[PDB]
């Protein structure tokens, strides 16, 4: 916060009195299913000491969930993305030099409670006999209770170096048919990895048999939308007034097949099996303020 | 957050210092109940790179839910919006190009809470006749305890390719005269599908025992209204400032129905029984800047 | 969210640098209790495609909550507002449509919770004659939590057809002496609906038994009063520059009788039993920019 | 709060009707992983009593998580970030002097919870015989429940001299497969410290027996990316307008060992086992307002 | 809420249309280490009736927490921030005055339930035998549950004179692994104040056995940095321009000794044992609007 | 809400284009421990009816907590604030009026929360000797729950006529060593009124035993700090334009004794046993536009 350093808010930031050359570029890769775009500003104020340029890469990655192989009723497959990937890279021999990246790595908090319980009990019995009894008695209790929010798919900002920064969407964990939550690596000894699996005992066909993508998560079927940003920046007295990026958008996709073993489905899951990239090259022409390709 | 960066808040948006020409096209089509609108405006920057036009198809469609069947008091029919589909599509030969669209995909939480308790207890017994007894315990407990927020209707946003973009509405569940919450594909073996089911076992006319429209969602019965936004460059240098665009309203309705077996009332849903599309198209003149038809 | 997509916030909004010619209507109908008023703005923004104009039908509608009927002690009736509904509507040869309406149908969430409970226990028994016993026991538990809020009255928007828009207000249900919330379809095989009953077995006067105004919900007794934003968009070369609307008040009664069986009170409601209807008709002056009558 | 002294909000601060001129310096220390940029800004309000420049130490630490050593199934190693430090020094001789500095140590608060129940019971038991039985109860209950939210890393502000400040994030507890949480002083004297360890009793290789990475915190793998800021005040009749400043990222890692003794695994942590640091010398110019290396 | 009484907000502040001339002065006191500072501004407003002077004492106070005599492994002491104080004050004979003090006394509120419960029940139980019993019973329950939130450190304003005003920060008190709350009069008859001890019963050095200054509060170990705001309003026709302040950093520190009595650790706190006081004399000129010292 | 009218945010409201003299007076009394200062304005807009001034009674009042008298170990007693008030007054005769004051008595609400539970069970018990048993029961409960929240001191408002205005701050009631809240009229038959106890049976000398003022709420002992608004209107067209005003900061003191019976302490409070009033009058020039004394 600058307003608490006794700085008025907003002095120390850039931008101010100055034109920003803003633009924009889409493009499709029909083979991936990846509608990249970026979206550029050239900032170059007087008052600052390098030219910058902040890269947006908003595009849209699809999600491809599918199954791809059926063999009978005794055994089918399925595909599903286990984690989106975007990046930014350099050449080697490049003068700008990567300044800053929005969405970054956050700590996370749990909560916690601890609990004590004294207790005291007596009561009097009797009966038609004159019978009189009595009983007296105690107990304590101890109670640990902890709580916490783990989402679906958790986003990570990779160690950025100083050519290329990249960021990376995994898939934490989900639950099933209000089911306990489950995972990638979950396993149990007599059904398997149970994340994908419609019934336990169906009698249906094998390939029928697989979560409806609508009771899903939505970035399972309907794809993932990044919103990322990158800031450039470039020594305003270099001899080379031209550089060039490479965007990359590769997504990761998984195996999981159930399998009829004797009564039940069995789950199994087979990670890391695809991965798709798509990678184009844009040349950023720093007098001119234009990013073209 | 552009202020994250240390770039002024707003310095990287578009539109300063520019006169944008809006619109507005109204169109109901009677068959369909579908009250159509598109808001457009067309923002050409020069400090940007392309020139803009922002579609927001506000419109409404409606929900249809009615009984369209009935034979005697055995058995009737009812249809129910399953889900509303709009979606933006452009010619494959134009140069135009989808940029952006706000409702996306978001990734979604859950709660989580551990539990665990140790416990321990005593008590002395006594009588008249003067016999004493006791007795020692302990036990333990564990407990996981998990919770998160489904909605009725789900929106997605589909695979959106460079040529055409479309969003979804779905119907995710609904709770019915407070009892646990139902969808299509739920069954029980007795009853079958309790969705919109008014009694279990009451002995009115069939037709008459479905779940009142005002109990069930709003959207059952009196219609979705969308709220999109799409966002369509085109270069500024084209041969052709014309362009032509298709918007479809499509809706999808099921059919439940419920029938007297020999006791109680028993209800079967068969998902995507009908579908109503209503496209309409639109000539864009860049040029002038105005949309019209 | 207009800042969503990059663009400037407010850059697509209507009504900058120019003159709004506002208005105020008010008219009070003694035979049904309705203060109606309608607050108009006529927009002609010239970066616009059409002329504007947005009614806002504030008004008031009162509740007629009252005792209409009583026959002895042994019976008596009761009148009370099932429902409150508004609407503008267009002749049908009109050239002018409705383009927008602020409160729309929303989609209702509900919160979910499941639980399970593993536990174990054991205790020692002895007794003075020396006696030794022993107890080893488990125990599991599944629980399921569902959660949501339900408002008395509940706001719909009626289908909007592109000549007529009208909202509507029913009633969801309430809660009777910190009881169970009832409902108009609420049915009891001893007492009956017992909605607005005050006691279930006094003694007093059948027309006395009855709940209190000031205990029930507001809208019941002192009216309901509207807050509606409708916006009616006619070309601007249209040979006809006047047009006339037609504003609706009407509000729908329930009949509710208890009755004394033999020792306690029997209640009963018979809904849309009367409806009040209120219209009145205006006229529109786009040239002049001014709504009169 | 300025405006609960009843001066007008935002009179106090500095920075008003001046220019600031901000300054960008990156660099990467291939070496350590740790991607250091200072982002700075040359504030002189004629109004203010002294020369200001506020330096932002952004950058960003690189997690460095991975097992160093391994030998055979019997054992294996690993390196986790301990804790991120990251400080100012200023020499001895200089006559600038540290002024603020935001991220600051704040008070943390706890709820509290005391309960009290009072009880009574009473049955009546028959059986057949006609005998009659009697019951009379009563019991009492005392409870204290505690809970606070702990992060996984606390970041701290290390006891600020004249000349040096810096800051510290280290490593509270972490919650492992849903268990409770763990720190790095915790024992169990049958397994040891099982904070990073994947199954008690699994057969695996020691080396694959390791929590997978994506599961345990993001600080841990994908590095932490402090934002610290620290203002420097020069007088501005000083003999001498140069300064020299030292920027120091120093990481510290721990050595995690599991080890198989006859039947499940055993781990060990050993504290603060190396130390990485990489300290650039930056040279301020305060005639010229620049700050250059 | 000056908007409440109708004034148009803003309207009664002073500050407006002037300019102020701020200011800084930082000192360093090895000896107890204090990074004290003060942020002056003077105000002087022709609208307002006295000449104005706003100090913000914001500075830094170490936490000295450090383990001060051992004793072999029988004994070991241990000294930690009790308290920490800073205070301005003003000459007698002088003119000026205090007029406002930001951080101020605030009313605490506390949470409150009340429950209550009835019961029934009733089984019948039968056997091979044809035996047949009953059982009925009742109970009620009646709770009470208080919650509050209550802070380690509990920031203080001491009884404002008009010559001199003084804060206080002191330790309500702390959570010990995961422990009930203790306070440095808790008092246990076999271990005894158990604030900062490690193990119950560790066989360790007893200079070791002390809690690690990470998990116990941050203010403890790293210092406290105040935020504070004073007034001074000095008359402007009085006949001497310049004033004297004397600005006061003392902290409290307390003796914590642990101790071996013959199995388990014994641990004593004595309150009040040192304190370290650093005052500064400052000069005030009205005339020129400068303090220095 | 102005804006809930459709009239434009802040019209309504009086203070602009117009220039308002501020000012400020303190005060010490030296004899009761009060700080009062009062900060006014004049407001006199053109477009008002009323010349304005608005008097903001911020000053600060002691709280005097501390043992007044004590007669060896067997009984010491201690005077505490029960209740601060602070009151404006005018002259009978004078033609001033009192407008407006903000802090005023405020509508409190709580919740509530009714729950129902049905019950089944059923068990099967066998032993070794073949003989089989069974139980069924079943069981109801009925629970209300009602929650709110009550601070230790309660701000009122009395009944301001045309003439005088005054606040009032009373003691609500205290939580003191995390046990149930106690207040002045809290009675009980073994030790009484232990309000302000600090060990119910403990040995040490009567004076001694006292709650630590650290322990109770900080405005018993460090006082509290008034933030009144008021605001007094004067026709422009009177005769005389000056008024006097009379300010008030009166304290309540109650008398709060221990008494050592046989084995335990027994506390005792006398409600309202001393009262401290500092009455200030100053002298208003509305021609000047200067308030002065
Ligand atoms: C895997 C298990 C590892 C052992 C964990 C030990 C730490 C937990 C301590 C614990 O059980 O909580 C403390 C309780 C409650 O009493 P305290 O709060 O210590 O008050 C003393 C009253 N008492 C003498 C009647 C017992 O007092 C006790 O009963 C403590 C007795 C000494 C420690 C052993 C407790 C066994 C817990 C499983
Ligand atoms: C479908 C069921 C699959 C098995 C799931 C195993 C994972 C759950 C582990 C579990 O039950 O929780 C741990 C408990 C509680 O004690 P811990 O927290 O392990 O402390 C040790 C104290 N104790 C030796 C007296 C037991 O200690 C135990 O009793 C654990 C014993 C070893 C694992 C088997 C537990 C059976 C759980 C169904
Ligand atoms: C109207 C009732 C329709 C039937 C509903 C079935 C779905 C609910 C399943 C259920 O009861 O929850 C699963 C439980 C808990 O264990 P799981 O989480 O399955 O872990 C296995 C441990 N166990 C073998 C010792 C049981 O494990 C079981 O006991 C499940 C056994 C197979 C399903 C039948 C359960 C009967 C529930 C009414
Ligand atoms: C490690 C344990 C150290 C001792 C802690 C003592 C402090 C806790 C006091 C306590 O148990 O709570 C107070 C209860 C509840 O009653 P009160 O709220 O005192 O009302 C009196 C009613 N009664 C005479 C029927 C009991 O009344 C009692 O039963 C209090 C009796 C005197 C104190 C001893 C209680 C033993 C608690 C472990
Ligand atoms: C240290 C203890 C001091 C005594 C505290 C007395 C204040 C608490 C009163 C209390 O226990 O709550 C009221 C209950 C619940 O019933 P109520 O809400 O009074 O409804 C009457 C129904 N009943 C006749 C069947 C009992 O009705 C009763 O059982 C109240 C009977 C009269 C007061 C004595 C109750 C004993 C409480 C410890
Ligand atoms: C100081 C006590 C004054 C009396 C308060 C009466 C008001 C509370 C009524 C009450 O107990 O709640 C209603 C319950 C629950 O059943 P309901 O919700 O009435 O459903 C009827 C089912 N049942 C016939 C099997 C009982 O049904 C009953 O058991 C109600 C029976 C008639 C009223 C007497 C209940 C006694 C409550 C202390």
């Amino acid at each position: 916060a600058d307003s608490d350093i006794n700085i008025k808010t907003g002095t120390t930031d850039i931008g101010s009195n100055t034109t920003v050359k803003t633009g924009d570029l889409v493009t499709y890769d029909k083979e991936n299913g990846m509608h990249k775009k970026v979206f550029y500003s050239f900032i170059d104020d007087k008052n600052h000491n390098k030219k910058l340029l902040v890269i947006r890469t908003k595009g849209t990655i699809a999600g491809q969930y599918r199954v791809y192989s059926e063999e009978g009723a005794n055994k089918s497959g399925l595909a599903w993305p286990s984690a989106f990937k975007v990046q930014l890279q350099l050449p080697d021999n490049e003068v700008a030099q990567i300044s800053d990246y929005y969405p970054r790595n956050s700590i996370d908090t749990k909560e916690y409670m601890s609990t004590l319980t004294y207790g005291f009990n007596g009561n009097v019995t009797g009966d038609d006999t004159g019978k009189i009894g009595g009983l007296i008695g105690a107990n304590v209790s101890i109670g640990h209770t902890l709580k916490y929010v783990q989402p679906d798919f958790k986003t990570i900002l990779e160690s950025p170096t100083d050519k290329k920064v990249g960021w990376k969407v995994i898939f934490n964990n989900m639950v099933n048919q209000n089911w306990g939550p489950y995972d990638r690596d979950s396993w149990n000894p007599v059904y398997g990895n149970q994340l994908f699996m419609k019934t336990r005992n169906g009698s249906m066909k094998a390939a029928d048999n697989f979560l409806d993508p609508n009771k899903a998560s939505s970035l399972l079927s309907s794809g993932f939308s990044p919103d990322f940003a990158t800031v450039i920046t470039m020594d305003r007295k270099a001899s080379k007034q031209q550089t060039n990026i490479d965007v990359i958008y590769e997504r990761v996709r998984d195996d999981y097949q159930l399998h009829w073993t004797s009564t039940n489905w069995k789950g199994t899951n087979t990670k890391d099996k695809w991965t798709d990239r798509s990678s184009e090259r844009y040349k950023i022409d720093w007098e001119k303020e234009e990013m073209t390709n």
